[PDB]
Order: C-alpha cells, then structure tokens, then sequence
C-alpha cells in the first residue's frame, strides 16, 4: 500500500548502496510511531547517519508479523520511489536504509517530532489565537498551508501524485516546518474510519474529488482537490471533513452536483474561497499547484 507513485500520465530505479545503505548495528529502534496490520514505523536512535560522530533520532517504516514477500517489495519501490523524488524541506527525508539479508527491509527517514498535523492542530484548540508564547496563530495556518503546497509543487515536479494527501499525511517538526508523507503500510486503513469500503477497497473518499470517487482517475489535479480538503483541515484545526455527514452514494452524488463544505471555524475568506478553487468540479479549472504557492505565498506576507 503505497499512495506515493509515479504519475501513470508521465510515464515512460537504481539502489546506490554506497550512498543509502546503512549499518543495522548503528541503528536502535524504540517505540511505535504508527502501526497498520503488515507495516509500522517506529521511533530510533541513528549513530551517524547524517552527521558525522552523532546520535539522530529517526522513523524508520518496517514489516511486521502478518506480511508477506508482496509488502516486502512493495517497500523495496517506496524505498526506490523516495530515492527518485530526492529532497525537499516540505516532504519527510530519506536519510538511508538496510537493506542486507539477514533482517528486514527499513526504510529511514528524519523524524518529526510533533506527529501528524491533524491529531497536533486537534491538541490546540486551546491554545489559539488568530493574531501567549507557543499559542498557534494564523500565520502558522498560512504558513503550514503555503509549505504544503511547495511539497506538493515539488512532488509535482519529479512527476508523482500522492494518492492519499491529508492532513494524516502531514508531519510537524521543529522550527513550525511541515513535511509531506505517507504512512502507507503503517497505517491500519481497515480500522481507520478516515477510509471508507467501497468495492474491495478501504478508500479516504472526504479527501477524494469526485473524477476519482466515480472515474477512479488519479491526477495532479484531483492531488489539488485533496489539497483543499487539507486547507479545510488545517483552518478547523484538525476536525474531520464533512461534519456529521453520512459518507455513501448520496453524499457523492451531491458532491458531483456541486455540494460543497462551508467555512471552517478559523479561516480567512481568502483561503475559504482558495479551498473553493480546488473545489471545481472541471479539474482544469481548479489551480494548479504553483500558483496556489504564489497564492499562499501572498497571503502569508499580507496577513502579517
Ligand atoms: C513515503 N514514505 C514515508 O513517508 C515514510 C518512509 C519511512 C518511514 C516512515 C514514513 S512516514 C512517517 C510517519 C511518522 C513519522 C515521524 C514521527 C511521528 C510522531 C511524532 C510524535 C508522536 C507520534 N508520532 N517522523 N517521521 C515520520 C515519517
């Protein structure tokens, strides 16, 4: 499971294990940072990995008891997919691997300290203030929304899409400084009632646009649908989409009819009618990226 690919409308990956392969004795693992049924990321001690002569703390995602061969190579092209999208400050870093026989396939990656984005805004509903030390305001907001968008600007332009953007799928790290991930096989979706069934699929159909939910066509612009279902979730502090609302065939029908979510609690009307751009039912007329960076970019220097 995998929502980090390759855009199938670019198409038409090497292992460099001087460059990414790390020593298993130099890592200690620690505790459970997501666990989904075959995979988990788990919090650990890296001696050096980055630094010379320094201890780091690192996610790294592995298997668990349960998996097969099939995860184990499914983690081998997250792993190669990583490699080719390269770095970027607002998508989680690759930092290394094992990937020797004798142990299991780990993949690391930087930690970010304060966890995903939604579960951390939902935490500080008490503690914001729209323009007291270590209160969110919202210029974090703004901030946290304009870094998204270079994230994705940039996944954009390595030529991938992220199946499953959310703010589930946003990291918070030190410096306010956000990062894109997905916690793919270490994320349980079958309990997770942020994917609904549909067909033999467990889908995160609030964060879907509708040429997905009825054409299951996956673009970089359905990826801008998502985006501003995320802004939506980050300017009502972490609540959940669609407040109250009955996810079924119904919901989808209105959905395509033009039915859209009103305001959040915190938002701006700038950034509502923003998430209402990447809400138009004609893909091609939702915004692209870049200029939701320009636009967010704007924005944040107006508002303080
Ligand atoms: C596309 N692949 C990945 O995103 C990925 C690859 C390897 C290992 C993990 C991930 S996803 C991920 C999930 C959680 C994390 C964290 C920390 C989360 C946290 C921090 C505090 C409390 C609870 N959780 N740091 N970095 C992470 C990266």
């Amino acid at each position: 499971y995998l929502s980090i690919v390759m855009d199938p409308d670019e198409l038409p990956l090497p292992y460099d294990a001087s460059k990414w392969e790390f020593p298993r004795d130099r890592l200690k693992l620690g505790k459970p940072l997501g666990r989904g049924a075959f995979g988990q990321v788990i919090e650990a001690d890296a001696f050096g990995i980055d630094k010379t002569a320094t201890c780091r703390t690192v996610a790294v995602k592995m298997l668990k008891e349960g998996a097969t061969h099939s995860e184990h190579r499914a983690l081998m092209s997250e792993l190669k997919i990583l490699i080719h999208i390269g770095h970027h400050l607002n998508v989680v870093n690759l930092l290394g691997a094992c990937t020797k026989p004798g142990g299991p396939l780990m993949v690391i990656v930087e930690f970010c300290k304060f966890g995903n984005l939604s579960t951390y805004l939902r935490s500080k509903r008490n503690e914001f203030v729209p323009y007291y030390k270590d209160f969110l305001t919202l210029e974090h907001l703004i901030c946290y929304s304009f870094q998204v968008a270079k994230g994705m600007e940039f996944l954009a332009s390595r030529k991938c899409i992220h199946r499953d953007l959310a703010a589930r799928n946003i990291l918070l790290s030190e410096k306010n400084v956000v990062k894109i991930c997905d916690f793919g096989l270490a994320r349980d979706i079958y309990k997770d009632p942020d994917y609904v069934r549909k067909g033999d699929a467990r889908l995160p159909l609030k964060w879907m646009a509708p040429e997905t939910i009825f054409d299951r066509v996956y673009t970089i612009q359905s990826d801008v649908w998502s985006f501003g279902v995320l802004l939506w979730e980050i300017f009502s502090l972490g609540a959940s989409p669609y407040p109250g609302v009955k996810i079924d065939e119904e919901f989808c029908r209105r959905l395509k009819e033009g039915t859209r979510m009103r305001a959040p609690d915190y938002t701006t009307p700038e950034m509502y009618q923003t998430m209402l751009d990447c809400w138009h039912g004609e893909p091609s007329q939702r915004p692209t990226f870049s200029e939701l960076v320009e636009h967010l970019g704007n924005l944040l220097q107006a508002n303080a």
